[PDB]
């Protein structure tokens, strides 16, 4: 690549994931939202009742649905969206009061500080550190794909059975293979090979940090296709946001290192961002840039 600028066992194994039919109520008349692979609705998981989000998806596929459930049920971490269970093709997930992280930071009625937004970034880094330690490559880390609960705990989401194209604006079709890919978040090497690694997740995380400090501006306005590769190979990176501290921009530039192996691990990012976070006291209000308002 160019990097210099120019089954009985499966049934028994899935038992701890399955929710019984009469112990879940799906409110099909209360839609939360629509995705490409399924519609998401409000639900009551049942003694004791707990509020949840239920995604309704569209034999080999049944085996894979159960298998994906088991794998997803093993991932338990405060900054990762947990699987509550499955029902058959329904995916039962915790309801996220504040929706996706991008919409949250863009909302003009919210008044985040620098500390708040760096805090969200730190939470995402902790989630990714956990997933990377399980050898799980996300492939689509972005602010739209993380969610926020009632305590403002950020959860890395959009993986496993919750995988979808949640905003179709930011997925571009590769002219040969036909794959719809999030090109504005992709590493230089993934743009060229369509292979993904933990180090390409690190690149994406850098872009996510940029999204946080801009309060959800779209990266690279009017560069929407795989021609982003050419743009990057001119010797370019996303500019430093007005409210991004110098040390955090230095971190973003490390995430976008041309050589994948020279990019920091998520362990390193958690360390570095935690230090930066600790220097702020909640005095710097972050406002939206006039030139990014209303732009796609
Ligand atoms: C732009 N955008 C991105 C997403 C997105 C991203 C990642 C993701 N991973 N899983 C899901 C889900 F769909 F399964 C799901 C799971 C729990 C949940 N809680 C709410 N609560 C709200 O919407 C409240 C504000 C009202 C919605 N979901 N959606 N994701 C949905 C939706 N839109
Ligand atoms: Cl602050």
């Amino acid at each position: 690549t160019d990097m210099s600028p120019i089954n009985p066992e499966l049934v028994q194994a899935v038992q701890h994931v399955v929710i019984g039919p009469s112990s879940l109520i799906v409110h099909f008349n209360e839609v939360i939202g629509r995705g490409h692979f399924g519609c998401v609705y409000h639900g009551t998981l049942l003694g004791k009742k707990i509020h949840c989000a239920v995604k309704s998806l569209n034999i080999g596929e049944v085996s894979q649905f159960l298998t994906e459930g088991i794998i997803m049920k093993d991932f338990s971490h405060p900054n990762v969206l947990s699987l509550l269970g499955i029902c058959l093709p329904l995916v039962v997930l915790p309801y996220m009061k504040h929706g996706d992280l991008r919409n949250f930071i863009r909302n003009e009625t919210h008044n985040p500080t620098v500390k708040d937004l760096i805090g969200f970034g730190l939470q995402v880094a902790k989630g990714m550190k956990y997933l990377a330690s399980k050898k799980f490559v996300h492939r689509d880390l972005a602010a739209r794909n993380c969610m926020l609960d009632e305590k403002f705990t950020v959860k890395v989401a959009d993986f496993g059975l919750a995988r979808d194209m949640y905003d179709k604006e930011y997925y571009s079709v590769h002219n040969k293979t036909g794959a719809k890919l999030p090109v504005k978040w992709m590493a230089l090497e993934s743009l060229q090979t369509q292979k993904f690694t933990t180090k390409s997740d690190v690149w994406s995380f850098g872009v996510l940090l940029w999204e946080l400090m801009t309060r959800g501006a779209p990266p690279y306005p009017d560069v929407n296709t795989f021609d982003i590769t050419v743009y990057l190979l001119q010797g370019r990176r996303l500019l430093q946001p007005e409210y991004c501290p110098d040390p955090l921009y230095e971190v973003m530039l490390k995430c976008w290192h041309p050589k994948a192996e020279m990019r920091p691990s998520f362990s390193e990012l958690v360390s570095r961002i935690s230090a930066i976070f600790s220097t702020f006291i909640g005095e710097h209000y972050v406002h939206v840039n006039a030139t990014y308002v209303n732009v796609k």
